[PDB]
């Protein structure tokens, strides 16, 4: 148009426009007070309304990157507060904006946000709901500057819907609390994934990312033709690159665009994209991204026909090595919405490797007619791991299950910090509960979704505090082997047991008055320490000690002289145990 601002205003809306400006300035000027941003937002919104009235109004012709940078350079305490960043204001536009993205601190040292009391929250939500949510929106935003604004705005409304529904119920706490935990864990998962995708695109590069996107895209759109999938996979990769770079506008438009292309060419991609294409500008992308698979043609020929038999495979392969392989992926992927993307990539690689060691022999045709037989083992390893673990998750509850992992992993890498083995083994227990609830078909894709963030979160720690050469060998290894590596770790025999520290096994009557979360963490923490002390204890020996302890807790948090029962009955447990574990 004549005006970028007036244009954004009209199709975004006054409400969303204001929330986004706020979030935007918060991701850039992370040290200025809330009251300071609320003034800029008003300043900018009063301006946008000026252009909607007259596109010709002075400055309305400026580009959003220019108007934005211009306002940023209006902060007088910029040089003092941010210093080096104020230097950016001396460069003109192409450079300036590039300079800001640069001096943007990813994880700034601000205090951990504490969750106030449900009643104080609900009350703040009553007197002034907008400033209540705008303040926390501001707090979240400044702490996660690379978080996609529109997505942040999406969470905001789910938060308002919980305070609207829960602050009205008699049992507020029983209402509000489980949602805030859900929302919190969902936004944290959503954030790690984004930081995780940008990390891959960096380490391994385009090829690997494209391969990945092909299998995922063709899994969702099993009907779309390889031409469309190729198209999208290419446009997609262009998007992640720009969004990763952290430029909000260049990333928002790129997503809007591809969403439009996908909606216009809808009938050529998926049948389950209806609703998403009927939603507004600021939701189309997020909708489609979280969309469901389409029913596969099921009029599908087969794969051993075009990739194992048909001589002229090496012919079609040498002509264009990747498109052929991409054709394998697209073909194999769309026929298996139940395989994890990495499993699919694990197969395409196997195929690639075989094609390279057979198209260079006398009779190729009879060299690669055993490949599909080689897919068998690669497929069953993760399949068998699922049942096995989902079966055990039923035999015991979530809590009893996490204890099994605790004992299992502490034995693999005992060198790892106890508070780390506990958290890690806790999240895993959750991945098992969130996924084992699903039927066979949707299991593998689920586990991969979760395991991927957990396994990375766990690696980033070894990134700062290396402990084992092993855990470090899988963390560095390619993402397609970054999981089968951990499944392969064996009990450490080199490890030399720790020495008794009664304090680690001294439980004062505190536990009796602690929430489930605390009773467990306390018990689990000793469990790890127990295995670290006696790493050769059978699953039997160990079950015993855990038994004589389950009872103990009762006998002393259900009896009239708490504290004496912990000192007297305690010495009997340690004594007995010390000798049971011999
Ligand atoms: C986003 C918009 C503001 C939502 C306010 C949520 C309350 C913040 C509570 C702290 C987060 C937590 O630990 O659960
Ligand atoms: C200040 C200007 C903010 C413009 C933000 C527009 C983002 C629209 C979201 C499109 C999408 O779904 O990707
Ligand atoms: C945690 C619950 C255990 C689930 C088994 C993990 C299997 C992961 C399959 C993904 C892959 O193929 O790498
Ligand atoms: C911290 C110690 C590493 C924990 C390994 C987690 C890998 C989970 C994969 C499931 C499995 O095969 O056991
Ligand atoms: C040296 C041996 C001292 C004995 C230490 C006992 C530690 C066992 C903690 C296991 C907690 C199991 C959880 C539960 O029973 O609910």
């Amino acid at each position: 148009h004549k005006s970028e601002v007036a244009h954004r205003f009209k199709d975004l809306g006054e409400e969303n426009f204001k929330a986004l400006v706020l979030i935007a300035f918060a991701q850039y000027l992370q040290q200025c007070p809330f009251e300071d941003h609320v003034k800029l937002v008003n300043e900018v919104t009063e301006f946008a309304k000026t252009c909607v009235a007259d596109e010709s109004a002075e400055n309305c012709d400026k580009s959003l990157h220019t108007l934005f940078g211009d306002k940023l350079c209006t902060v007088a305490t910029l040089r003092e507060t941010y210093g080096e960043m104020a230097d950016c204001c001396a460069k003109q536009e192409p450079e300036r904006n590039e300079c800001f993205l640069q001096h943007k601190d990813d994880n700034p040292n601000l205090p951990r946000l504490v969750r106030p009391e449900v009643d104080v929250m609900c009350t703040a939500f009553h007197d002034n709901e907008e400033t209540f949510l705008k303040k926390y929106l501001y707090e979240i935003a400044r702490r996660h500057p690379y978080f996609y604004a529109p997505e942040l705005l999406f969470f905001a409304k789910r938060y308002k819907a919980a305070f609207t529904e829960c602050c009205q119920a008699a049992d507020k706490a029983a209402c509000l609390l489980p949602k805030l935990d859900e929302l919190r864990d969902e936004g944290k998962a959503s954030s790690a994934k984004q930081r995780l995708k940008c990390a891959s695109l960096q380490k391994f590069g385009e090829r690997a990312f494209k391969a990945w996107a092909v299998a995922r895209l063709s899994q969702r759109f099993p009907k779309a033709e390889f031409a469309e999938v190729s198209k999208l996979v290419t446009d997609l990769t262009k998007v992640h690159t720009e969004c990763c770079h952290g430029d909000l506008l260049e990333c928002a438009d790129d997503r809007a665009d591809l969403a439009k292309y996908i909606c216009e060419n809808q009938d050529s991609i998926s049948s389950k994209l209806k609703e998403c294409c009927e939603k507004p500008l600021l939701e189309k992308s997020h909708c489609i991204a979280e969309v469901e698979n389409d029913e596969m043609p099921a009029d599908l020929p087969s794969l051993a026909a075009d990739f194992v038999e048909s001589k002229d495979v090496c012919k079609n392969y040498a002509e264009a090595k990747d498109v052929f392989l991409g054709m394998f992926l697209y073909e194999y992927a769309r026929r298996h919405p139940d395989y994890s993307v990495v499993l699919l990539l694990r197969l395409a690689k196997t195929y690639e490797t075989t094609l390279e060691k057979c198209c260079a022999a006398a009779d190729p045709h009879e060299c690669y007619a055993k490949v599909f037989d080689e897919f068998k083992p690669l497929v069953e390893e993760p399949q068998n791991l699922i049942k096995q673990n989902c079966e055990l998750f039923e035999q015991l509850g979530e809590y009893k299950f996490q204890n099994a992992l605790l004992v299992r992993y502490t034995k693999k890498v005992p060198q790892v910090s106890t508070p780390t083995l506990v958290e890690v083994s806790r999240n895993l227990g959750k991945v098992g509960s969130k996924c084992c609830k699903h039927p066979e078909a949707k299991r593998m894709p689920c586990a991969e979704d979760y395991l991927s963030v957990v396994l990375n979160q766990l690696c980033v720690l070894h990134e700062k505090t290396p402990v084992s050469d092993r855990v470090t060998k899988c963390c560095t290894e390619s993402l397609v082997n970054r999981r089968p590596c951990f499944s392969a770790l064996e009990v450490d025999e080199t490890y030399v047991p720790k020495e008794f520290n009664a304090e680690t096994f001294t439980f004062h009557a505190d536990i009796c008055t602690l929430s489930e979360k605390e009773r467990q963490i306390k018990k689990q923490t000793a469990l790890v320490e127990l295995v670290k002390h006696k790493p050769k204890a059978t699953k039997e020996q160990l079950k015993a000690v855990m038994d004589d302890f389950a009872a103990f807790v009762e006998k002393c948090c259900k009896a009239d002289d708490k504290e004496t029962c912990f000192a007297e009955e305690g010495k009997k447990l340690v004594a007995a145990s010390q000798a049971a574990l011999g």
